[PDB]
């Protein structure tokens, strides 16, 4: 996950690891889209 303004959002449809904020993640192949993992849950 990289810092940038105008990161993607849960379920964006990544493709590499830093492609979503820093908090997200990216998944494998077949879902790989930005996730929550390290963040506090809601």
């Amino acid at each position: 996950g990289v810092d940038k303004p105008g990161c993607r959002y849960l379920f964006g449809g990544c493709k590499s690891d830093d492609d979503c904020c820093p908090r997200l993640g990216c998944k494998g192949k077949g879902h790989d889209y930005c996730a929550w993992d390290g963040t506090f849950s809601d």
